[PDB]
């Protein structure tokens, strides 16, 4: 457990986020009241373990709530869902409880208005991405319009259609620095624009990224907790890369190949906010395998933010 070679340093803050506890407390909640099966549309959060724990526990992942019988109980994940999946729900024989991240809720509502009034809409976020087509789908007005940025090159080649009467938002998960170099690009491009003062990103993922960044000043090779479709979690993996260390997202400690840890004197482990800790603690008991001493976790913010489950999941 104990003393040996390489030093292993934990981020802080890693790991569970508000949303994402809140989220899989909705399913285990659901299943100890009601019973399994409690059906979840698509993955509750992007981590294969913790999904895979709640089908252990009785929770079906389906794609589609056309594979959910009537009578059944069915839950969003936490990453929300569009209106038409939304009002589909509504028109069936459906017991629906919903784990939409109060934070992207926040989004999805700035979205809504904005299509009430007739405004154009610019999502900075990734295509092809689930929280998007969640978010782009809020919008429903066809006088307006909602656009899709990535990049400040994206908004110097956007043409609208009304450019006095824009709004933009974000998705929750991007990296901190590259959503500001876009926000900069929009403000300048469209300057009655309005938005939030900074932008829609989760303090989860802006103090998971300040402390990778602090994390990945000290180590040499940096270990991401997290699976190959959470974006949050590939954010840490790459801002780690950008300061030029190996960086590796790893779904658990089988993944950790000992040439990564060969003949390194200081290894960060993080995670990712849907990687559970039991994973980090495994990853740092594989580590010690390899010649680590005691993990000592890095003083990081203190987050104090819980989001309950909703009163009938108590
Ligand atoms: C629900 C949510 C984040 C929790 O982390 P996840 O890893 O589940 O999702 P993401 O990073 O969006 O792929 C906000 O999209
Ligand atoms: S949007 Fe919500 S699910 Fe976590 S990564 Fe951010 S608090």
């Amino acid at each position: 457990h104990h003393h040996g070679s390489m030093q292993i340093l934990l981020a802080n803050p890693r790991g569970f986020c508000a949303g994402v506890d809140r989220a899989i407390s909705i399913v285990e909640n659901a299943l100890a009241i009601y019973g399994a099966p409690i059906y979840v549309r698509h993955e509750v959060v992007h981590n294969r373990y913790v999904v895979d724990s709640l089908r252990e526990r009785g929770a079906i992942f389906i794609e589609q709530i056309s594979e959910v019988p009537d009578g059944a109980i069915l839950i969003f994940s936490a990453h929300g869902v569009s209106q038409a999946v939304r009002n589909e729900a509504k028109s069936r024989d459906l017991t629906v409880f919903d784990a939409t991240c109060p934070l992207v809720t926040k989004v999805h509502m700035e979205v809504a208005r904005a299509s009430r009034r007739g405004e154009e809409s610019i999502l900075i976020g990734h295509a092809g991405h689930p929280d998007v087509e969640g978010t782009m789908g809020q919008y429903s007005n066809p006088e307006g319009g909602m656009y899709l940025v990535e990049s400040p090159d994206d908004v110097w080649k956007l043409t609208v259609k009304n450019e006095e009467k824009l709004s933009f938002m974000t998705q929750t998960t991007l990296s901190v620095d590259d959503t500001s170099d876009v926000i900069d690009a929009l403000r300048k491009r469209f300057p009655k624009i309005v938005g939030p003062r900074k932008d829609d990103i989760c303090y989860a993922t802006t103090n998971r990224q300040e402390a990778v960044r602090a994390l990945a000043e000290q180590a040499e090779v940096v270990l991401v907790v997290g699976s190959k479709n959470s974006s949050n979690s590939n954010r840490l993996a790459e801002l780690a890369q950008r300061m030029g260390k190996r960086a590796f997202l790893i779904d658990d400690a089988k993944d950790i190949q000992e040439e990564w840890v060969k003949e390194v004197k200081c290894v960060g482990v993080t995670a990712g906010a849907s990687a559970p800790d039991i994973l980090v603690q495994n990853v740092v008991a594989r580590l010690q395998q390899l010649g680590g001493g005691e993990a000592i976790p890095l003083e990081g913010r203190e987050e104090n933010i819980v989001f309950e489950v909703p009163k009938e999941l108590r």
